[PDB]
């Protein structure tokens, strides 16, 4: 049987948004301390890749929860030098399976 809310009807990358080159968790949004409330969540996974036309990829993972935030801001003298090409973010829930 169906208990109703499913955290897989809620896009978890409205969950968490990005401010400037930090990460932050929603908490603001009754969906997201929906889940976290109920234990059934633990945060949302972000991992973010900044892609350099020197041909070579960085790429830092971590878990962005309301106490712990995520910052890009990994080597902006390289980025400035060279820029970025391309930028892609994935965002995944994390807890219980599915």
């Amino acid at each position: 049987g169906g208990s109703g809310w499913n955290a897989d009807n809620v896009d978890p990358s409205q969950c968490i948004k990005q401010s400037g080159v930090q990460y932050t968790y929603n908490s603001g949004v009754s969906v997201c301390m929906q889940g976290l409330n109920e234990g059934k969540v633990r945060g949302v996974s972000v991992s973010g890749v900044f892609y350099y036309n020197d041909g070579t990829t960085s790429n830092f993972k971590g878990v962005v929860t309301p106490s712990t935030p995520v910052n890009t801001n990994q080597d902006i003298n390289k980025t400035n030098k060279v820029g970025v090409q391309k930028y892609r973010a994935l965002t995944e829930w994390v807890g219980s399976r599915s």
